[PDB]
């Protein structure tokens, strides 16, 4: 199947891919978030006490 | 070029998600670390050691 087969094996990768950059996309912004959640939270603390 | 176009497409997005998935995973090493580095502060902060 040669050019076809080399085709439908880059479409199989290219889905592997894809959700290895979904998961990656959802973990970063998740640590996002909490690196500016703790930021805040930083800022808060170090207004009141120092 | 249909078959021959779509392969070549195809090598293309596998070739950038490769490159996007790299750029990735070194923003989550870069978030996880920052995100450390704050957490260590605001228990320094809760602890009155500003």
């Amino acid at each position: 199947r040669d050019l076809e087969a080399a085709y439908n094996n880059l479409l199989r990768d290219k889905s592997a891919l894809e959700e290895e950059k979904r998961q990656l996309e959802q973990e970063n912004e998740d640590l996002a978030r909490r690196l500016e959640s703790s930021s805040e939270e930083v800022t808060r603390l170090r207004r009141g006490q120092c």
